[PDB]
């Protein structure tokens, strides 16, 4: 009768709400429940089972600290953490995340998922409400996404950072301050410990990463992405590069001119009159945009960077940085990668702000790219081996990439405040008739101003 962990997958969130227990201790209480302590008793009552079998009493021996005021009660509990600072608060964030850091199919994520708006589901909330949020859940692209995504992350920071420090695992952040948003990310370059603790510091760099298996191709006779590519490699620049985005039936990057409405059709757009070879675009002018237009401006004129990689069949083995072209392309805000994005810029630059790591004067929200990564497949001209870099051992059976674009985001404060505001009065709304503890959200998120 071993893993505990599949008894524990009824006690979440909502559930929490909804126990005789909660229900008195909320009816003998001042005002509403607040928002984010709830999250964090919660949080502490599964802890508390939880580490019954798992010895990690990290998270509820220091809420236990916050009680000076077998355990103290729900009141006293809540009290303790409706008085805590925003500090202590990131604290408790940091040992949920160190907990579920490996085992991102560990069952206890799915378990914190619930009551959670998660950065892949903001923009889906936004638009269809939140139901889902408190509902519950390899051979072709998925699986290539799978594997290659790391090889990614290597040419990012040995190459593209010139070997900076890093961590490519995260375990789940939740939002500190207001404990109803959350995210996890790929990779974030310029970054310390402080013990099982990572520590952002206000140098710190988020990548989300993208591998695109509708670009996938081979050196062959006939193969029609083929050619365009050679041509890059050939004459690495804006014009050529145009060609290959456009050598598929479903380019990537769509040109979109000033004060038109860009489509919905994937995260990335121009301006830049080359990009353009066709027709008419529906006006954005704004009766009702005011908030991605501001972005579109917020974000145009942005200029990422294309490097292109070293065939390892030309360079008997190595793949290395042979061209660094810079192009305007930019970011995409009917996307949905625009809100994972904003909201992992968020979340992160809470975390900074509460662990001492900004100076007075400056600031340190972090930066946030956007990184497209072209691969190939391996013909029989490769060497079985390769490297990344000159010393780096490719993956036995990873594709060979090809190209990886970067892509700065650009995140205006007016703009995060609405998503996350009607988000938020979104995910108040269903609480407000589904639980009769509805917890009251906290002002940061009111909407309006």
């Amino acid at each position: 009768l071993e893993d505990p962990m599949e008894e524990m997958t009824s006690y979440t969130f909502a559930r929490f709400l909804r126990s005789p227990e909660t229900e008195a201790f909320v009816r003998n209480l001042d005002r509403p429940p607040q928002m984010p302590a709830m999250r964090f008793v919660y949080l502490y009552c599964l802890c508390k089972q939880i580490q019954e079998f798992s010895g990690e009493t990290g998270f509820c021996d220091f809420v236990s600290s916050l009680v000076q005021e077998d355990g103290p009660s729900l009141k006293s509990i809540y009290w303790g953490l409706q008085e805590a600072t925003d500090e202590q608060r990131t604290v408790l964030c940091s040992y949920v995340e160190s907990m579920t850091r490996g085992q991102s199919e560990n069952l206890m994520w799915d378990i914190l998922r619930n009551g959670i708006i998660s950065s892949s589901k903001l923009l889906s909330t936004i638009k269809n409400g939140p139901t889902k949020v408190f509902e519950p859940a390899f051979g072709g692209p998925v699986a290539f996404g799978l594997r290659c995504e790391d090889t990614v992350k290597d040419i990012v920071c040995k190459l593209i950072c010139g070997d900076a420090s890093a961590n490519r695992q995260f375990g789940f952040m939740i939002s500190p301050t207001d404990g109803i948003f959350g995210v996890s990310l790929d990779l974030c370059v310029n970054v310390e410990s402080q013990g099982d603790f990572i520590l952002f510091t206000d140098r710190s760099c988020i990548y989300e990463i993208k591998c695109r298996f509708k670009y996938l191709f081979s050196k062959s006779e006939f193969d029609p992405i083929y050619p365009s590519y050679t041509a890059l490699y050939k004459r690495p620049c804006k014009r050529s590069f145009i060609r290959f985005i456009n050598s598929i039936a479903r380019p990537t990057v769509e040109y979109v001119p000033d004060g038109r409405l860009p489509s919905e059709g994937d995260y990335l757009l121009t301006q830049d009159e080359a990009w353009n070879l066709k027709d008419v675009r529906k006006r954005k002018l704004g009766p009702g945009h005011d908030l991605v237009a501001d972005s579109l401006a917020a974000n145009r004129g942005v200029e990422s960077m294309l490097y292109v990689m070293t065939d390892p069949s030309e360079n008997a083995g190595r793949i290395g940085i042979k061209d660094r072209v810079p192009v305007n392309i930019f970011i995409n805000p009917r996307h949905n990668y625009f809100y994972q994005v904003l909201l992992q810029y968020k979340i992160v630059g809470d975390y900074v702000r509460h662990s001492g790591g900004g100076k007075p004067g400056r600031d340190c929200s972090p930066r946030v790219n956007i990184v497209t990564a072209f691969f190939r497949k391996r013909s029989p001209l490769d060497p079985a081996t390769c490297t990344l870099g000159s010393d780096l051992l490719l993956d036995a059976s990873v594709e060979i990439p090809v190209a990886v674009l970067v892509t700065p985001v650009v995140l205006p404060d007016s703009v995060i405040r609405k998503t996350l505001s009607t988000a938020a009065g979104s995910w108040k709304a269903y609480a407000d008739n589904t639980f009769d503890t509805a917890p009251w959200v906290p002002s940061g998120l009111f909407a309006d101003d």
